C-alpha cells in the first residue's frame, strides 16, 4: 500500500462541503445560523417537506470540477475530500437507494461526486469521501436521538422535529437500509478512493462500525480510513484542534490530518466574511506539516458551485507565501 | 391628489432584483464594482450566458406579503422595484418580449404583480423603474454615444455582443420594446402612483415627450421624477451632492451598504443612527428617503438590512417621543 | 436591602481598562487572542517594556460623568470597573503598589475615584473587579501550578521575567499585595455594592476566607460574587453554558465584541438585536445582564459600542409598548 | 541629475500620514469622520486650543523608522514620502519657526522627518517630504478661505470656526511667515531630498508659487517636484484616480506617479477596516508599472507609531504575488 508513504509526505489536501445548505447561505426567515452553515436544517428545525424542496432550486450553472481541482493543484493540495452526503441525509451522487439526492431530485441532473472523481483521476490528485454514517436527518430512523444532553451547531442531533417520538426510534433500520448500502455505492462506482473520512459516531454499535470498517477494506483495499469511524478501526489520525501541538489516538503507521475551514463554517454563508489571511494559512500549515501532521482546508461551495473570490484569493496569496519562504 | 400625499409620505422601500442578483457582485474570481446590478457591463458577459442566468432562477423563499410587511412596519408609505433594469431582463410578464421572469425562469410568476396586490391590500402607494435608455439584450439599446464617460460596468451599451457602434439607431429599441414595455406596465398592476426612469443619454426630446404623454394619459396620477427629460417631471430625484425646478416635491434614493443590487462581499450597512440620522435630515429639508433594497437569489431581503431598517425605526419612534 | 435591588437591577455596564488597552490587541505585527487584556502573557512581554506603557498612559477623553451618563441612559443600575486586572497594575492610587494609574502614568488622576463619585452623584451602585491570583508584575504572581491548562495568553503566571517555578509561593504575593490592595479599595471610595473576584487557581481556602470576611467588615452590604470560593458569596457568576442558590441572586457578564479589552482589529460588535434579546432571556429567568465596555487609549466607549447599546434600548423600549 | 533615470525606473514608493490626527483614530465624541481620518479636525471644528492639546498625548513608544524602512525595502520600495506637516498645521520635525512642532510640543520629544531620512540614508532608499504649502488650520490666514463653494472631506478648507473673519483674512501674511520659512527648514536640513510633494493649491498666487520652486531648485539642485505645485513648475506628473490609462498635464521628462493608500483613509483609523487585498495592490501596481507610472502606496501610523498589522500582512503577501508572477 504505497498510499501510506504518499499520505504522509501528501502535506496539503481540499476539503469541500456542498449541499441544500448552501442555498439558505447562514440565513433563515431574517435570522442567522451558528458558525456552523450547513448545520440550518437542526438550527431551525426546518421541516423535511421544506427543507428537500431547496433540491428544486438547486442549479449551480458555473459548477467546474476540472476548474476547483486546478485550484487545489495550484496551492500543492495532493488530494481532494467531498461531503457525499452529510448530516441533512442529501446525497452528492446518484444514489440507487435514495431519490434523496443531486441526480434526481435537482433540475442540475448531473453526479457532482462522479464530475470531481474524473477531474482529480485526469489532474493526478487523489480523491477522498466524506459520509456521515451515524445523524441523517431525513431519516426516521436517524442517528444521535440518545446524544441530546450535549448542545450542538443546531438544536439536536436528530432530526428530532418531523420525528418527535424518541422511545420508538431504532438506528438498526437506517443503518441497514440507507447507511451501508450508501456507503457500499460510494466505495463501488467513483474509482479508487484515496481516504475514508466519517463523522463523529454517538448512535453505532461496535457491531456496525466493524461492518463499515470490513466494507471499506473489501471494496477499497488501498483507501486510507480517518480515526472518526472507530477506535482500532483507522489507518490515520484526525486531530482537532485542541490536540494540535505547540511552537489521544495511537498512530501505528505514524499518519496524521488537521481539517480547518478558510473562515469559520465548512458550509457557505454570506454573512461569514472572518477569512484567515494568507499569513495564517501559510503558517498553520507549516506547523502542521513540520508535526508531520496533513492539513485538510475546507472550501464551500456558493449556491452556483463557486469557490468564494475571497477563498480563492487567500488560497493564493498563501501559496505564494510558502513558496517565497521556500527558497533561501 | 398624490401631490400632498407625496410631500407627506417622507419614506418608501425601493428594490433592485434580477438575474445580476444571482451572481451576487462576483465573477469568475473577480469582484464587481460597488454596484452588483453592473456586472453584465463589468465583465462583458454575452447574453447567451448571462440570460442563461433565468434558468436558474428559482427564489423559493420570494413573498411580496412580508416585504410590504417589512415597508410598513418601518414607516415606508410607498415601493418602487425595477421593472426592467439596463440589463433589459423584465421582471413583470411581457407579451413584447419573451425576455422575462415569468417566461425564461422555472419560477414562472409575475414579481411586479404580486407586488403590485400586497400593496394594495396593505394601503402602501406602488412606483415602477424602468431602464428607458441602456438595454443590453437589445442590439439598439442606448448609450452607443456616451463612452467617452466612465460607468459601474465597462460601456454604457452592449459594446461586447454589439460591436459596430456607428451601426446602431436607438429609435428600433424604444419603437419596439421601450414604449411598448412602459405602456405595459402602466396599463397592468392597478394605479401607479409615482414613475422611476433612468438617466437619458441616446433619448431624442421627442422620445421623452412621447414617454411622458404616455404615462400622463394611461396613470393620470402618476408623480414622474426628474430623470425623464427638463420640464417633463413631477418631483425632483436629489443627489447626497444636490440636498440645498419644483412645481414643491422631492426625493432622494440612497442604499443600505454600497450596491443598488444584492452583492455577497458588500457587508458596508449603514447603521440603524446613520439610516435614522439621514431620514430625519431629508425629512427636515422636506425630502421623501426612497431606501433600497437589494434582494437575494432566494428572494430575501438580507438579514443585515431588515435588522438595520427595524432599529432604524426604534430609534426615530424613542427620539420621536423625546 | 441590596438583596432585594440586586435581584431586580436586570443591567449592569462592567469596564475593562489598563496598559493592555494602549497596545489594543496587537503586538509587534501580530494578534493577541480573542482577549486583548491578555496580550502580556500572549507575547510574554517582559514587565519592564510592558510596565513602560504607564509613560504612554494619558486618556484626554476619559469622562467618569459622561460614561456613567450612557450607562444610565441605557437603564443600566450599576457599574463594575476592572480595579486591578492580570497585569498587576492597579487603576486606583495604591498606598502599596507604585504600579498604579496615578503614579506611574503622566494622567497622574484615579480613575476608580471619579467613577465611584460619577456613580454615587448619578444614583448607580458601584462594584470592583480584582485578580486576587493571578499577577504578573509580582515575583509569586499565581497561576504556577496551573500550567497544564492553556490560556488567552501563553502561561496563567509571568513565568518569562520569573521562570524559576518551584521557588516561587503566593503567600508572599497575598500577603504583601492581594490582601493589602483588596483592604485598599474597599476602605476608601465609599460604599461597594458589589465585589467580583478572578476564578482562583493558587489560593488556599484560608486565603479565600480572609478576602471573605475583609470585605464583609469593610463593606457590609456588598454582594460577593461565586468565583471567590463555595459558600464565600452572595450571587453566582453564570457562564452562558450553565443557564438552563439560597438568596435566588444571578450574573452573566458579557462583552459586546470578542474581547473584554479594547481591539482595533476586533470590529464583531454583536448587534443591537442580539444584545436585547439576550438581556430580556437573561432577565426572563431572574438573571442580571453585566455587559463590558473596552475603553479605547484616550479613555473613550468605542463609538461601535455606544451605538449599539443605545439602539438595544430604542428595541426595549419599543418592545415594552408593545 | 541621476534623479530623473532613477525615478522612471523606482516603480514603488512608500507614503506615510502621520500627526495629532492619528490619535483621534477617525472618531470624536462618539462619531465617526469622513473616509479621510486626517481631516478630523475640518469634519469637527475642533478649536486648536482642544486639538493642539493632542501634542501632549503623543507618545509613540513603539516608533521605530529602522524598522518601517525595512519594510519598505522588503516589499521592493525603492523610496519614502512623509508628512513634514499636513492641513493641521502641525511639523513632525523640529521647526525653529513654529513651536507646534513635535519636538517642541510632545512628551515624545523628538524629529520623526530626522530619524526617518537618517533610516533612508542607511538603507539606500531614497527620501521625499509631502508639505502642506496652503491649507494650514493653526494658523490665523491659512489658505482655502476662497474655496468654500465646493464640499471636502471635513466642513471648511480653512479653520473657519477659531476664525471665523473670511473676509479679513490674508494668506501672504502666513507665506511669508510660515509656509516659506518651514519649505525652507524640510529643505536644509534632513540631508539630500529626492522627492518634494506639494498639496493641491487654491490660495496661492502664481507669485508665491515660482519662490516655492526657486526655493527648492537652490536648496535641493536634484529634487524632482510633483505637478501639484503650479502649472511649468515640476518636473513629474502626480495623476488622481481619474486620470490612469485603461486595457491633461504635459511631463517633459516622462515621469508619473499615482498616490494611493490601503484602506480608504490616509490617515489611521480604527473604524476602517477596508484593506485592499493583496491581489488588489499588486494588479493595480503592476498596471501602473507597465505604463511607466510609480505607485506611492500610503501607510497610517497608529498612536504607537506602528505599521497597523492588515496593513503589513497586506503590503508583505503584495510582494509575495509579485516574486511569484515575476518567475513565470
Ligand atoms: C468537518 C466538520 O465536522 C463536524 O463537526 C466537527 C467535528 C470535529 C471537529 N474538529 O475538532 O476538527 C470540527 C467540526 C460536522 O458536524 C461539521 O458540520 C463539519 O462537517
Ligand atoms: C438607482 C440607481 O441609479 C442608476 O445609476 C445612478 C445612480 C445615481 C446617480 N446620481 O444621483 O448621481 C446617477 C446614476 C443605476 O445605474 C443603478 O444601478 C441604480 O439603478
Ligand atoms: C471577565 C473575564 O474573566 C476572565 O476570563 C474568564 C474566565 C472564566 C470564565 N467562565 O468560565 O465563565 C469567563 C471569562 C479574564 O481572564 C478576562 O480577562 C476577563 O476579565
Ligand atoms: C494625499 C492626500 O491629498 C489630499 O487629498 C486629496 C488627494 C487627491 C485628490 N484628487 O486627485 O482629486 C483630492 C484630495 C489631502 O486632503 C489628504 O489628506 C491626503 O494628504
Amino acid at each position: 500500500n504505497d498510499n501510506v508513504a504518499w499520505f504522509k509526505q501528501a502535506k496539503y489536501g481540499m476539503m469541500i462541503h456542498w449541499g441544500l445548505y448552501s442555498l439558505l447561505a447562514g440565513e433563515y426567515r431574517g435570522e442567522s445560523s451558528s458558525a456552523y452553515a450547513e448545520w440550518i436544517q437542526s438550527k431551525f428545525q426546518i421541516p423535511n417537506a421544506e427543507y428537500g424542496n431547496l433540491a428544486t432550486a438547486f442549479n449551480p450553472l458555473y459548477f467546474d470540477a476540472k476548474k476547483i481541482v486546478a485550484l487545489a493543484k495550484q496551492c500543492g493540495m495532493q488530494y481532494l475530500v467531498v461531503t457525499t452526503k452529510h448530516h441533512d441525509g442529501f446525497a452528492m451522487y446518484h444514489s440507487k437507494v435514495d431519490a434523496y439526492n443531486v441526480y434526481d431530485a435537482t433540475p442540475f441532473h448531473r453526479d457532482i461526486i462522479g464530475e470531481l472523481a474524473e477531474a482529480c483521476q485526469k489532474a493526478g490528485l487523489k480523491f477522498g469521501l466524506y459520509y456521515s454514517q451515524d445523524l441523517d436527518w431525513h431519516d426516521p430512523n436517524g442517528g444521535g436521538y440518545k446524544s441530546n444532553d450535549v448542545e450542538t451547531a443546531g438544536t439536536t442531533w436528530d432530526n428530532s422535529w418531523d420525528f418527535p417520538d424518541e422511545d420508538q426510534k431504532n438506528f438498526d433500520l437506517c443503518f441497514d437500509n440507507k447507511i451501508l448500502p450508501q456507503i457500499k455505492e460510494i466505495m463501488s462506482n467513483y474509482g479508487d478512493i484515496a481516504t475514508a473520512w466519517f463523522a463523529v459516531p454517538m448512535t453505532l454499535s461496535e457491531a456496525q462500525s466493524q461492518t463499515i470498517y470490513d466494507t471499506v477494506r473489501e471494496l477499497q483495499p488501498n483507501c486510507l480510513i480517518n480515526s472518526r469511524l472507530g477506535n482500532g478501526k483507522y489507518d490515520f489520525v484526525s486531530l482537532g484542534d485542541n490536540e494540535i501541538p505547540k511552537n489521544f489516538k495511537p498512530s501505528p503507521l505514524g499518519l496524521y490530518e488537521t481539517a480547518g475551514t478558510i473562515n469559520d463554517s465548512w458550509g457557505f454563508s454570506y454573512h461569514d466574511q472572518n477569512w484567515k489571511t494568507p499569513r495564517t494559512l501559510y503558517r498553520y500549515k507549516q506547523h502542521l506539516n513540520d508535526f508531520g501532521i496533513n492539513y485538510l482546508l475546507n472550501v464551500g461551495l456558493d449556491p452556483l458551485g463557486r469557490v468564494p473570490m475571497m477563498a480563492e484569493e487567500n488560497l493564493l496569496a498563501a501559496k505564494a507565501l510558502e513558496d517565497e519562504a521556500n527558497r533561501l
